[PDB]
């Protein structure tokens, strides 16, 4: 038809684009972090409406792009330093390019060996990392919000039977991720039987009253059946007491679940690998690739140490797939069946940049932090609230002569302040029942300055509305 | 950097990778749907090893073009007839190359307004097809897989509580898909909680039984909560009474799942939309976008009558994410937080064909079933076991001299024959307690020939194969 794209048409109307991005992006250390949409912009889409025919392709691209695209928080900028950023690399934008061009039917190894055995390579590779030496295994899921669940059923099925499995409880921390108890919740773990644990004030799990919460449980009738230890807490980025948790685990056959969505990839920097030392005693491990391995959404990793308990939980056997099946399908490893090989853009980029470019690129993460904390120290009324930890810091401006309410109001604004400034994007956390301000830095291409630049511009703004409240 | 690729090293990379695909997939129609790898394939990409130092990028761009995508069951081929084939409008993967490219985070209004704004216009879209005209609601999840656990999930949650879910029973058919009880076992209904009724010849589900076994369980002190209806069976593409199971469902007080995950897409067509009648009916359900809506892995949606049943079991306020919230972010309707915008590229693709074009791609799908079954009628020895039904159909090379073992034998080196020919990919399954040969054709550029030349190889291997023995 009249409206199909023909191979000519196809491939000019791509590079058009390939073009005019690479340009764009080209210049994005001098591009505001945030471009808000305007009043009237929700309605313009609205009527944009699903046309019975077709429309020029490029017509409709730049549509895209000035009406959509266009008004974003863009997190791929080196100044964007709120909740976790996606310094995603070139090469990973390029993985995805030929992944879906050949749109090859993974998780499924007869239909695709060689994109399966890609994959099974890195997952391999990752588990080395880990600490995992006898007889791992792995699926690349599309988030770790997926790869907590899909570990979580894994520590159900091998814990619980079906007659018992209502009694099981389960044992976080006061600042684990918000997506761990909502697993739970999916998998059939209600909330009363979630223990939340208190964390010290470096933000650790409490193990003495992790043990006597398990104890309790265990004389009132459940059967508790996992630990979720967290390595990189998305707060503050601490680390629970990993050694101590497992050891609690075997004394009590549970599950041990490292949480490590994000903090995992720093066991690919020499530096601060020891940080995550005793990962290897847990069973299984969450790991995003699309936060601290600089990959696009969404390429998350789960792993344990045990493949055999992942194909207790998702294995199947229709007479379809008769012909498909040793050698595991990622379908039998749970918990999707279709999809796109989400690791091959991993691998194209461990390939082109190499393992030791990217550890490095990490450990500039922490740097990053650090810098952000020097410029905050000498400063007056400038409250350090968690110290630079894992590329990660909290901090507010706190003038003594305010009270605790008008702090948050202050601190909050100073947040608003900068959005709008355009220099940087910081949003506002709770941390101990103060509403402070956060940055996480983890972009390879940010500066020192950048980081000393935003802190005298916070600091600006804070004495700013400091007098215009008074 | 050394290993680090600038703007014109990477928009270089990848014109020269576009222009080399496009070149290549261009004369697709003459190339091997299936190319084998050979035996030293695996231990040549176990010794490339993961470096430690940078490597050349077009170097490794066409050592994976080489010797990783290479090696593949091509479900975009034009003759690619089994299981569900992915026939991916190009749109679509032009869709995915800008979406990656801004790798704007999804899944979250305040941080991407219009983003947002593009996939619930769709959604509500897809829900006026469906025939959900209150309040819908929807999500694009990475797979149907997920968009059953998702709507199921929603289900256990309307209809059970803290304290008796664990009494919950759910009710599918013995063509129900695998994604199905495995997603129920997932969210805790386990195997002794599900109940598997029998379906008629037609392979629809014996309302029926369906009935008698809500009745037992309930009188035994079970609570049925949920009856998951088909719209189009994996097998044969069956659909399931969904008036019938409709009105059972009203009756028990249970929540009505179909999933659609094929055949959804065929309320976009003007001819054989009728089919399913009764789709409106149910509380949730699950759609495919890369299966019949011509898109890349992985974009399917769930769609919900009542939006507030996805919001109470997803629904999630943590001290962060405090500054970004009515108005929902697709978070706090699970079940991911973190999402790249996977409905765009579905947005791409409706306006740049038109929804006229898309419905009559899929209506050319039925055509090429039927072209199937007409060119095999005449043939001797060829049984239906399965007429064709959307764009899907089931059958069999069956000698009446031969035992029922070796009918079975010669349908599966009948499979096998013209797999390893590279003129058609075709596998096996089970039908009635016999091996079947099935055909699943929805590629809008194949023709009557490639139907027809298909069934004629499949006879002549066929009738090879019966003088061997
Ligand atoms: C009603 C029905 N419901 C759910 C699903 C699961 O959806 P995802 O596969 O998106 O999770 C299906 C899927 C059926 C398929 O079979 C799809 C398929 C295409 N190419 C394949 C290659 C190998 C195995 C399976 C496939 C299906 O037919
Ligand atoms: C330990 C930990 N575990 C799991 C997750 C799961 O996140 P996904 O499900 O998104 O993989 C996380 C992630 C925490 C975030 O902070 C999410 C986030 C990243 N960028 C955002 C932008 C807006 C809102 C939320 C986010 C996390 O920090
Ligand atoms: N790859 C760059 C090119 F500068 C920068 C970059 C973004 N994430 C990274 C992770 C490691 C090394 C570099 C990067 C891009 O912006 O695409
Ligand atoms: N778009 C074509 C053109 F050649 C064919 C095609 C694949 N899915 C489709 C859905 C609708 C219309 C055409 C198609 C391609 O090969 O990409």
């Amino acid at each position: 038809t009249e409206y199909i794209l023909n191979s000519t048409q196809l491939e000019e109307a791509i590079k058009s684009f390939v073009h005019d991005f690479c340009a764009e992006k080209h210049e994005i250390h001098d591009q505001p972090v945030v471009v808000e949409a305007k009043e009237h912009q929700e309605d313009k889409i609205k009527q944009i409406k699903i046309p019975e025919k077709g429309r020029p392709v490029n017509e409709v691209v730049s549509e895209m792009m000035n009406e959509v695209y266009r008004y974003r928080g863009d997190a791929n900028h080196p100044r964007f330093f709120s909740f976790v950023p996606g310094p995603a690399s070139s090469v990973s934008w390029l993985g995805d390019i030929m992944t879906s061009a050949y749109n090859i039917h993974a998780g499924g190894s007869k239909l695709a060996p060689m994109v399966n055995c890609i994959e099974q390579e890195v997952l391999k590779w990752l588990a080395k990392q880990v600490g995992f030496t006898e007889n791992p295994g792995g699926v690349f899921v599309s988030g770790g919000s997926m790869a907590n669940i899909t570990a979580l059923t894994a520590a159900r099925d091998n814990k619980l039977t079906d007659i018992n499995l209502h009694l099981g409880t389960a044992y976080i921390s006061d600042q684990t991720h918000s997506s761990v108890a909502k697993g739970l919740r999916i998998i059939g773990i209600t909330d009363s039987r979630i223990r939340r644990i208190p964390t010290n004030s470096h933000f650790q799990m409490d193990t003495t009253k992790l043990e006597e919460a398990i104890e309790t449980d265990k004389k009132s009738g459940y059967i508790p059946f996992v630990v979720i230890g967290t390595a990189g807490t998305t707060n503050t980025g601490s680390i629970d007491p990993l050694t101590e948790i497992s050891a609690l685990c075997k004394k009590h056959d549970m599950w041990f679940h490292i949480d490590g969505a994000y903090g995992a990839s720093v066991l690919l920097s020499p530096k601060y690998k020891s940080l995550l030392t005793g990962t290897g005693l847990a069973d299984s491990i969450s790991w995003d690739a699309h936060k601290w391995l600089f990959q696009t959404y969404g390429c998350a990793m789960v792993l344990v140490k045990d493949i055999r308990n992942l194909f207790h939980s998702f294995h199947v056997n229709p007479e379809y797939l008769k012909d498909l099946e040793d050698n595991v399908n990622t379908w039998d490893i749970g918990m999707e069946l279709t999809r796109p090989a989400r690791g091959l853009k991993l691998w194209l980029t461990l390939q082109v940049l190499g393992s030791d470019l990217i550890g490095s690129a990490i450990e500039h993460g922490f740097q990053l932090a650090v810098w952000a904390e020097e410029a905050l120290n000498p400063k007056k009324d400038w409250e350090i609230v968690s110290p630079a930890q894992m590329a990660m810091i909290n901090f507010r401006y706190a003038p003594k002569d305010l009270t605790k309410e008008e702090q948050d109001i202050l601190n909050e604004k100073i947040s608003h302040r900068i959005l709008e400034s355009g220099y940087a994007a910081i949003f506002t956390t709770v941390l101990n029942g103060k509403t402070v301000l956060r940055i996480c830095a983890i972009h390879p291409e940010a500066t020192q300055e950048d980081m000393q630049h935003t802190i005298d511009l916070l600091d600006q703004y804070g004495r700013e509305i400091y007098t215009e409240m008074k």
